[PDB]
């Protein structure tokens, strides 16, 4: 029964899963097993990759599994961020680890691998990455970013990655690693895939673009935050409602209770039930003091005189 | 006036066995801008004297005629390819190695720049497009009807922003080259020339393989005086200049280097004359000559090597025997 709810946690995680099967038996199998997860470094880090990362990881080692991070600084340069600067998007790769650290990611049981390193440590790396591109093309005979990035499941670790933990935004990347890996008679890598969080600016809006207000970035200041929570879209449903997916995917998982509206909640059913009926100006309160209280983990981390270096240019990419 | 431009496609020629087109190559040299050649080889235990003087001797050309060249180690395909079982740091040693033999040689190093590539993959992101791009290119021809080829063709593209103007490997890596080519027309990039140079044959045969079966086979910069004489002393030879390895030591590496050869009591300027006073020379007096002048340039390595600075290089490279 212990395999049962070790899998009943790490389905817990994810919307989307690649075969609860193969999952299953990973877990039955009672061995260690590896999962991970890869980010290009940016300006500024959202709340919910920070918190959803810190989450995921601890939960993998908790699990039974060891996690790799994945610091794609140097895609980060192919794609042109920070103007291609390869010390800057260094320095936010950096800046973005102290910020899981800050947060409590594990230490133990995780990993950090950078992209410029390991490629020219590991040709195998490059070399799986042309075989992929030649599966692909090869396939739709009857772009190369996404070859690139599937070989990074087959080769972080000599035996492969076990779980692919990422956003469910990179589902295409994931499903030409399954291809791949059945075509190949590789180990087939299980896929783990969370929700994107919805824009605070409401469906109707999208995200990354006017984002500055559609989301809550671990360098906004107290007063940001709660800015960015009044004028968050807001109706007396859940459906389509950052509010609520706020408190769903990010708070009640990370507070384990919540005190919302004068009334104690340990479960999403009770929350959604007494969604309608709860005062939103008082709801918003308390979500935005609830969100501030995470991100002082951030705030009281950095500083530490040892990171004012590393504060001090982050702020100046125009950044946190 | 044009005559100057004619004695540096005359002197840019006359390091290859097979060029790319002489029209594509004359334009170059006409156009009288500064230009771009390369040369890749994967470090190694030990350094074939052919290798270590053509290098030489073909970059201090390319520089003389107006040229810059760029000497790539492929350290990063040396460990892809298994070199030393994969060590990586005995691999950089060894580059480094190369390069001090191609210093003790007179390479001209105010023309010439070095680059590694672990490091210059780990820089450069399109160089990795690049392959990738090319690797497409490739499959698409085969489909419209092994990735190491598509991977070294990206050099040409990659070394340098523009792209280099001139390959210059051995004869033996062609088919590169012709990828390259034929990649290049397809996407309307600047093409790249060609400029080979011809392949010393193994001093155990006209047969027989470069192999570490046989280390007989070739004189390298690490061989002692007794080595060397030895070894010439046991090559393959005949009385005619075809099919002899000692011709070619003599023609491809010898006579070019030092210009005058004093060959069996006779003094020669030009290999026509080398050619036909051949059959009529005695073959054990032949060698005694050959591997005296091969000792002399070897002797420009060892004399390096007695540097206190390198004794640190002198000795790893040793122990990796
Ligand atoms: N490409 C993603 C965001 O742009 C980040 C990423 C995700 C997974 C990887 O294996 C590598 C990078
Ligand atoms: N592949 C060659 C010998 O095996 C070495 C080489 C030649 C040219 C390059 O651009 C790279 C490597």
């Amino acid at each position: 029964t212990n395999n049962e709810h070790r899998l009943t946690q790490l389905l817990s995680i994810a919307e989307e899963c690649e075969t609860l099967d193969r999952l299953k038996q990973l877990v039955d199998s009672g061995r260690i097993f590896t999962a991970y997860n890869g980010f290009e470094p940016s300006g500024r880090i959202h709340i919910a990759q920070a918190l959803i990362t810190v989450m995921n990881t601890n939960n993998m080692i908790e699990c039974g599994g060891q996690m790799i991070i994945y610091i794609a600084d140097w895609f980060a340069k192919m794609n042109l961020k920070m103007n291609g600067d390869i010390n800057k998007i260094r320095e936010l790769g950096r800046y973005f680890i102290e910020v899981f650290k800050a947060c409590g990611i594990n230490l133990d049981g995780t990993r950090f691998i950078w992209a410029s390193e390991f490629i020219a440590s590991n040709p195998s790396y490059i070399e799986r990455m042309l075989d992929i591109a030649e599966f692909s093309t090869i396939s739709r005979v009857k772009i190369f970013y996404p070859c690139m990035q599937a070989a990074d499941v087959f080769e972080l670790v000599p035996e492969g990655i076990d779980i692919c933990q990422l956003g469910i935004d990179q589902r295409k990347v994931n499903m030409l690693a399954i291809e791949y890996a059945n075509d190949r008679g590789l180990k087939i890598p299980i896929s783990l895939s969370h929700h994107m969080l919805m824009s605070l600016s409401g469906p109707k809006k999208k995200m990354s673009k006017s984002d500055p207000q559609g989301a809550i970035f671990m360098d906004d200041t107290e007063q940001e935050v709660s800015e960015k929570i009044s004028r968050a879209y807001c109706t007396d449903e859940t459906f389509d409602n950052p509010i609520f997916e706020y408190i769903k995917y990010l708070l009640l998982r990370w507070f384990g209770t919540l005190n919302l509206c004068g009334k104690i909640y340990t479960d999403i059913e009770s929350i959604q039930e007494d969604f309608s009926s709860m005062n939103k100006r008082e709801l918003k309160t308390d979500v935005a003091n609830y969100i501030n209280t995470i991100i002082d983990l951030v705030r009281e981390h950095f500083k530490k005189p040892e990171l004012s270096e590393l504060l001090s240019n982050v702020k100046s990419y125009q950044q946190p």
